[PDB]
């Protein structure tokens, strides 16, 4: 497609022009044993968040980043990884939240290529600096809390955690705490990302995608949210709803239930 591309048209590019091959994953240890080859990293937490503050870098932050790293403005940027592509997914969307065009995403992530078998490199990368230059950001796509509160059955709530989160049964996936209260936003829809995906981790059909959502009771003709833990995987879908399926208005609340289940005074939902 336009903004995703398959392992094979990926492994016939490996050394195309003007495109580059990024790897997004929360640690990116992975990255540092085998890759693409030509690829660069980006580390989620390490790179892309703030060291300080509860958020991700800003424009300028972005665009010295990228270009310590050798892309420029007019790259085609390949995203892949590891976590079921969940971060390159969140990486695909800091891209186009500062107006990054060509960006498109790898099909299965770094999971469908290693079942394919394709082959991976060791060896290290650098690329010449670039000058690269972000875009305000375009918080189109981007939820804050205070419009999160506002929405609540003016828009679809899609919450993309597993129903044992949603219900409140469970706090957080399996490993450990994460706000003080469980439950989801009223009137949230509960749609795991996972379903989103086939086993191998490439995205569903058009025509899957549709039904999926439209048996959960995503209303076409309301706006969406999509919510996540972190914004983990709500990119993920986010990236299904406004680029796959192609809905206008997505936004992806970033601040997911760790901000959302810890504000005071905030409306709560038990149970399914």
């Amino acid at each position: 497609c336009d903004v995703l591309v398959s392992a094979d048209w990926a492994e016939s590019n490996l050394h195309a022009p003007k495109v580059v091959f990024v790897e997004v994953d929360e640690d990116t240890s992975a990255y540092d044993r085998d890759h693409i080859a030509g690829a660069i990293k980006l580390d989620w937490r390490t790179d892309l968040q703030d060291p300080v503050k509860r958020d991700f870098v800003d424009a300028q932050q972005f665009s010295k980043l990228l270009s310590e790293r050798g892309i420029a403005n007019e790259d085609t940027v390949i995203l892949y990884g590891g976590n079921n592509n969940w971060f390159a997914a969140y990486a695909y969307w800091y891209f186009k939240l500062y107006g990054h065009e060509k960006v498109k995403l790898l099909d299965g992530g770094r999971k469908k290529w290693e079942l394919d078998g394709r082959p991976l490199s060791s060896d290290p990368v650098s690329r010449p600096v670039t000058s690269y230059t972000a875009s305000p950001p375009d918080n189109t796509i981007r939820a804050f809390r205070d419009e999160v509160l506002a929405a609540i059955n003016v828009k679809n709530l899609i919450d993309v955690r597993s129903p044992d989160e949603f219900s409140g049964k469970i706090l957080a996936p399996a490993h450990l705490e994460q706000s003080q209260r469980p439950g989801h936003i009223p009137g949230a829809i509960n749609v795991p990302w996972s379903r989103a995906a086939n086993e191998d981790g490439t995205f569903k059909s058009d025509e899957e995608l549709a039904k999926l959502y439209a048996d959960a009771g995503l209303d076409n003709s309301k706006e969406t949210i999509a919510y996540c833990r972190i914004g983990e995987r709500s990119s993920h879908t986010w990236f299904v709803l406004r680029e796959l399926l192609g809905h206008q208005n997505v936004k992806n609340y970033d601040g997911s239930w760790t901000e959302y289940g810890s504000l005071v005074g905030a409306p709560i939902e038990l149970g399914s």
